[PDB]
């Protein structure tokens, strides 16, 4: 295990957490409010400023269907809608409801509390989250 | 963007992280070895010891449907073999075979490089993969 290997083991180590947390998130996320882990991430795009299609897959790294099918839900359900770009009627936006900005909050709030629960005793988390970032940003 | 919401940032990145290297990792060892990432940590656990189809889901945290198809076609690639546990023929064991072995240290040169690549840049992997190592613990 010299450092050649420790970047791989640091990505395996990755891959796992998220399978892990992933599940857990879309279970609390999925029973108590109907709603995916993608769907906050949605929410919370949006919720900054109405955003493309193009730019959602992009940001959170799936494909643009993906992003379709949890749009598809969250317009009907009425949380987000689908407009076209007033300087470019040929990109499809999305654009966060009132009712959509109050959801956020409470996804906001069980995600939030539930990952502070889990990892309430781990420390330097601002130094691991700049390597996370850099780490985001060279894939 | 206080330190109650450093954790769930910490978790959204580690998510990104994950569907970003998860595409690049299957394309590169799909195209070059018709091998999944998956298939990957299944050689590299068995490469160590036999292990059950339980244990192997527990330590990649995937479904026991995902572990079964991936030793489906990893058996009949004859990388690996299922056999019985011989204290409890009630188990079923992955046993990793020559060839396996054989695949399992290219697949590894070939993951390790490309992360090496990716990540050339990246200081302080020693400290990030304590607090992820920590973290997965718990999750």
């Amino acid at each position: 295990m010299q450092k050649i290997d420790e970047k791989l083991q640091l990505m395996n180590t990755i891959a796992k957490i998220y399978r892990g947390s992933i599940k857990e998130f879309n279970n609390r996320l999925g029973k108590l409010m109907n709603l995916s882990y993608l769907d906050f991430s949605i929410l919370k795009a949006t919720s900054e400023e109405p955003r493309s299609m193009v730019y959602l897959a992009n940001r959170y790294f799936v494909t643009q269907s993906a992003i379709t099918a949890a749009v598809d839900k969250l317009e009907a359900k009425g949380l987000v809608r689908r407009i076209r770009d007033s300087k470019d009627r040929r990109i499809v936006i999305v654009e966060i409801t009132p009712k959509g900005r109050q959801v956020l909050l409470e996804a906001n709030e069980v995600l939030r509390n539930l990952v502070n629960e889990m990892l309430s005793d781990v420390e330097n988390v601002e130094e691991l989250l700049e390597g996370l970032n850099k780490i985001l940003s060279r894939i």
